[PDB]
């Protein structure tokens, strides 16, 4: 099945999921020199602080922490978004060396890693329903660069020993997702698609200017994850991007000037 390898990567995935190469794939490259600020676009409402994280897995192509969206507890609102936008889960995009892993690119520049935080529109009701629409998801990116550490990654990253393989899970309770944000919101952003199959037409693209910094030690601890299944030919989880896709007929605006 689909994967980051030579054999199954972002170039054959479109024999089982056509859409691959639809009209509104994501990621995308972000030309800061034509994304045009639009003095239209709210600043972006991050309400995270009754956020309840549950749990992290290691789904074989990254690791999820997950929330409860039994309820409207962590939002996202405003921005470019009409209503309500749940948490469900937060994952990373890393590299094999600090030189790629993310999936955006910025004038061409690839970051370490990238986080995307998930969320869901309530109008839809659940999860798989919002995959179905246009408007059914909103994905907050943010890029990550190497140099300090960032503190409140590290619980983060001293739980992955215990979810090493595909298929492992651990409790991750009152993991508070407000320590991964930049001090800046100011974003681009853009409609587009899921980064991995089915690869559906249903975000908005939400992707912070600033990058956050995280320390070397902390990605090194990242690139030992596996891809593989316990006792499987071990398969270090690095490089798990897609690379940028045609623009097309979209435009990315600029929250700012
Ligand atoms: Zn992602």
């Amino acid at each position: 099945h689909w994967g980051y390898g030579k054999h199954n990567g972002p170039e054959h995935w479109h024999k089982d999921f056509p859409i691959a190469k639809g009209e509104r794939q994501s990621p995308v490259d972000i030309d800061t020199h034509t994304a045009k600020y639009d003095p239209s676009l709210k600043p972006l409402s991050v309400s995270y602080d009754q956020a309840t994280s549950l749990r992290i897995l290691n789904n074989g192509h990254a690791f999820n922490v997950e929330f409860d969206d039994s309820q409207d507890k962590a939002v996202l609102k405003g921005g470019p978004l009409d209503g309500t936008y749940r948490l469900i889960q937060f994952h990373f995009h890393w590299g094999s060396l600090d030189g790629q892993g993310s999936e955006h690119t910025v004038d061409k520049k690839k970051y370490a890693a990238e986080l995307h935080l998930v969320h869901w529109n309530t109008k839809y009701g659940d999860f798989g329903k919002a995959v179905q629409q246009p408007d059914g998801l909103a994905v907050l990116g943010i890029f990550l660069k190497v140099g300090s550490a960032k503190p409140g990654l590290q619980k983060v990253v001293d739980v992955l020993d215990s979810i090493k393989t595909k298929g492992k899970s651990a409790d991750f309770t009152n993991f508070d997702p407000r320590g991964l944000l930049p001090e800046s919101l100011d974003y681009w952003t853009y409609p587009g698609s899921l980064t991995t199959p089915p690869l559906l037409e249903c975000v908005t693209w939400i992707v912070l200017k600033e990058p956050i910094s995280v320390s070397s030690e902390q990605v090194l601890k990242f690139r030992k994850l596996n891809f593989n299944g316990e006792g499987e030919p071990e398969e270090l989880m690095v490089d798990n991007w897609r690379p940028a896709q045609p623009l097309k007929n979209r435009q990315i605006k600029a929250s700012f000037k």
